[PDB]
């Protein structure tokens, strides 16, 4: 099992930590969301999907920065939803084929009230993502640690 | 402060997560109204009524699914109605009792005019609806995220 992004890096069989920068909606008013959707950036195969079954969960999202400062949010993995930064380690989703898939995780996060002006700035640390992944197989159980950058400000207008 | 659902679950103090399922009326012809009441399952309580006030809101009501694709609706909140999708975080109820009081949320559905057939699928994922919760004492500031699931199929007349 491994992962890679979109025109990006890879983290290799048996995990490891990866940067990902995500674009933003440059202005998002209190009341709005900012919708951050790796789906389209994190993918992931199974090695061996004819005899090894791979289950993968979203084990940990924390917030940084300018995000954990002034936005409140949620995460959705496989189409259930969470609070972000995360309370446990969600559900598994399977992984049964060496094609890549999308690894289904989407933040929704919205300005809190005190948010004003420059609430995320450019280049800034802004979550990490932790996707950990067993099988059926053996005593495999590995971390994949994606690390979410801003390419650009985000201003909340007062 | 925590909640539970109906012969359900809970979601602890510090917030989370949780999945509701709810029966839905089996038949709604264009014109009538689907009611989707979660005051009949979702139910949370102040730990410290004495000492302390919790604020409770709906912080966001998304829709999905048949919902989303098949019915119009609002929300009511404590009373009062609200565009659902919604489009703001409504007003603060307050929680000062140790017993668990309803959260009083109900989804006030109609089909739209081009609806007929399966509207709604059992099974499926109508409602995603986040609960914030404060209080008057500390920095406290949690999420309960609710997702509503239909537990049958919702059929539109033709
Ligand atoms: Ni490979
Ligand atoms: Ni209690």
């Amino acid at each position: 099992f491994a992962c890679k992004t979109a025109n990006g890096t890879a983290i290799p069989i048996g995990g490891g930590s990866a940067n990902v920068y995500v674009n933003l909606a440059p202005v998002v008013n209190v009341g709005q969301n900012l919708v951050v959707d790796l789906s389209t950036q994190i993918f992931c195969h199974n090695d061996y999907p004819e005899t090894i079954t791979d289950y993968v969960t979203l084990q940990r999202g924390s917030a940084y920065g300018g995000v954990l400062s002034n936005f409140s949010g949620t995460v959705k993995y496989s189409g259930s939803s969470y609070p972000f930064p995360t309370t446990s380690e969600t559900p598994r989703v399977v992984y049964n084929s060496r094609t890549d898939k999308p690894w289904p995780v989407a933040l929704y996060l919205t300005p809190v009230s005190s948010a004003g002006g420059v609430a995320i700035k450019a280049g800034s640390l802004i979550a990490v993502l932790i996707l950990r992944q067993t099988n059926n197989y053996n005593s495999d159980d590995f971390q994949f640690v994606w690390n979410i950058y801003a390419n650009n400000d985000v201003v909340v207008p007062t």
